[PDB]
């Protein structure tokens, strides 16, 4: 199933996942769309900071859905 991730800046992200994955691998499959680490990526939808150890199924993210990236770096 397609689902979008929009960025804070204006950017928008195409993924190719289905519900088996959990938010751990979808997060090291959107390396590859932008290059952002892992470690350094957060998503949020209606104040739930999502889990690396959630499946899409605990969330029913669901058709059409558009999920938000967070940047969290290390240092500053």
């Amino acid at each position: 199933m397609q689902i979008f991730v929009k960025t804070l800046t204006g950017k928008t992200i195409t993924l190719e996942v289905e519900p088996s994955d959990t938010i751990e691998n979808v997060k090291a499959k959107i390396q590859d769309k932008e290059g952002i680490p892992p470690d350094q990526q957060r998503l949020i939808f209606a104040g739930k900071q999502l889990e690396d150890g959630r499946t899409l199924s605990d969330y029913n993210i669901q058709k059409e859905s558009t999920l938000h990236l967070v940047l969290r770096l290390r240092g500053g």
